[PDB]
């Protein structure tokens, strides 16, 4: 199993065992980041190094000729790990770490290399910024599923946005960027810091100069690739014209200038079709090098075939894709930690790049990052499901069932203005489906069905018990915990509710009370955690098991206050 798997993988069916003794030809002239990670894994001859060294010049024709790629080879003899560049070499490594099992590797022949040439992450989202601890783990993070792409846009940042854009980072600030730009590099992830000043722009020299000064600042702690956003603004920021020549002018003087400057990228105003001259104006005026940015055809959607060429149609170039999920600021209540999917996997020569806007909350959107990893470097090859699993055992090996079945009841976004939704408790829904009918109607309940659903909740309760006390990933288990305790609950609810389902009448009593006592407990969560100004709160399993759960309930106290005269409250 290799996530992101390679373009081209063929196996043995033979295992070797890592030497004890080897003979290391490259060590001083391969990517010392690529040799780094190799010495730590670490007679047999082992040959690291970028095509050109002289340690790999018997390969050279086994060295995919694209940006990124690799050979490797392991066999009884040798191994190879070649790459095309420095980057390649170090990807190169990334793999081999991952065929590494109990100090012994299969005997393998990978000729590998990305379909899209930018991918990664755009801390792009409003709410909370990530820590500084929070982002110096994703950038390991994404090292190792190579994703090359840091996106810094964080919508709160005075010193990115209005109207503090023009000024420095303060001294302290400015060490952490410089560190995380330390670190990006180290990981050969490109931190690419972006700016976003079309809210109180001036299109005057003024603020044309103080943009080349923030951009020079940027450089002198490490910077090496920058974005212009002009997304979610109003007022005269919002010309295209405008814009073009800022970036064209940005180009002119400054990436065409300084020795190193690899991504420039621009986010615009009308950045997806459902909100559209602007875009034939940019794709007319940008330079071809710069790169556009765009979210689809709605600010929410997956992408499509007929959705890319329109629009590179218009912008005259391959689309560098903002895709905005696992995003949940316009849903600030719910976990979306459910696959990655809806994104057409035959269109890799049609997008410059493709990045995933995340939650505030950094750890819980390594599931979908590791998966929007592995769709972007071989989307052909992408496999929702196997994907989303391999994302979760990666993260959360000694809980990985558990993390399984709270993700897998927290996916959904529930009803929004965007419109976007995702499957939830699939597994159950049918099962789920069929109970609810049978009270609408007035029959029979089928016994599996109504087990299914214990066998359920009962997964629920040790699958957030086991999560909370976790100590593994701990910041991931401080991200969630509010939700797990819901999750819990809810679970606890279910339990009672089915024991309202079997009849004693004193018996119902005591379970309705129970119940009353658990929706207090749920409401009480839900008004004094995650209290945020847009979304209060906390909900969990909401498409299928908290509606279930309601409406049994809701039936049940009917039927009670309607058998023994009652006046139950059937609220919920
Ligand atoms: C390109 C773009 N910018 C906005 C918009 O898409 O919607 C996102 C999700 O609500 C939000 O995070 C982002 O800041
Ligand atoms: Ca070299």
């Amino acid at each position: 199993s290799l996530q992101p798997p390679p373009q081209q993988l063929i196996v043995q069916n033979k295992t070797i065992d890592l030497p004890a003794v080897y003979q290391l030809n490259g060590g001083e002239e391969a990517n010392p980041h690529a040799v780094k990670v190799l010495k730590e894994l670490l007679g047999m001859l082992i040959s690291i190094g970028e095509k050109g060294d002289k340690s790999v010049r018997k390969y050279s024709r086994q060295i995919p000729d694209h940006k990124e790629g690799y050979y490797l080879s392991v066999n009884e003899k040798e191994i190879v790990l070649a790459g095309n560049d420095e980057r390649g070499t170090y990807y190169a490594l990334q793999t081999f770490a991952q065929l590494l099992k109990d100090g012994k590797l299969p005997e393998v022949e990978i000729k590998d290399y990305p379909s899209v040439r930018y991918r990664g992450v755009v801390e792009g989202f409003y709410g909370t910024p990530w820590s500084h601890q929070a982002r110096l783990s994703q950038l390991k993070f994404y090292g190792k599923n190579k994703m090359n792409t840091y996106i810094y846009g964080p919508k709160d940042d005075p010193y990115h946005s209005a109207p503090n854009w023009r000024l420095p980072y303060p001294d302290k600030e400015a060490a952490q960027l410089q560190e995380l730009v330390a670190v990006a590099n180290e990981n050969e992830v490109d931190f690419v810091w972006a700016i976003h000043p079309g809210q109180d722009i001036k299109w005057n020299k003024e603020d044309r100069d103080l943009l080349l000064a923030k951009f020079e600042k940027m450089y002198q702690l490490g910077v090496r690739s920058f974005a212009v956003f002009f997304n979610d603004i109003s007022g005269e920021g919002t010309n295209p014209q405008k814009q073009a020549e800022l970036l064209n002018y940005i180009d002119e003087k400054f990436a065409q200038v300084k020795p190193d400057i690899n991504q420039l990228v621009m986010c615009p105003t009308e950045y997806n079709k459902s909100w559209s001259n602007y875009l034939t104006t940019l794709g007319d005026k940008l330079n071809p090098s710069i790169q556009i940015m765009w979210t689809g055809d709605r600010v929410i959607s997956d992408i499509t075939r007929d959705g890319i060429s329109w629009i590179n149609e218009r912008i005259k170039r391959p689309a560098y894709i903002w895709w905005n999920f696992p995003v949940s600021d316009y849903v600030r209540d719910h976990l979306l930690l459910g696959p990655v999917y809806g994104n057409d996997t035959t269109i890799a020569k049609e997008m410059s790049g493709f990045v995933t806007n995340p939650m505030e909350h950094a750890e819980s959107s390594k599931i979908a990052i590791y998966s929007v990893a592995s769709y972007a470097w071989n989307p052909a090859k992408y496999d929702t499901w196997q994907t989303w699993k391999d994302a979760i055992r990666t993260i959360l090996p000694s809980a990985a069932e558990e993390l399984e079945c709270f993700a897998m009841h927290n996916s959904d976004l529930g009803p929004n203005g965007h419109g976007y939704r995702r499957e939830e408790s699939m597994d159950i829904q049918p099962a789920a489906e069929r109970f609810l009918k049978a009270f609408k109607e007035g029959k029979n309940y089928d016994k599996a069905d109504f087990e299914t659903l214990q066998y359920t909740f009962e997964r629920m309760k040790e699958s957030a018990d086991i999560l909370l006390m976790n100590t593994e990933n701990k910041p991931l288990i401080v991200e969630i915990t509010p939700w797990v305790h819901q999750f819990k609950l809810t679970a606890e609810m279910g339990e009672e509710v089915l024991k309202m389902v079997e009849g004693n009448e004193s018996y119902f009593l005591r379970k309705y009370n129970h119940v009353k006592a658990l929706q207090q407990q749920m409401f009480y969560i839900d008004q004094t955690s995650n209290q945020n100004p847009y979304q209060p709160g906390v909900k969990t399993a909401t498409r299928v098991i908290k509606p279930l759960i309601d409406r049994t309930f809701a039936t049940v106290v009917k039927f009670f206050n309607q058998k023994f005269n009652a006046h139950l409250d059937a609220t919920t």
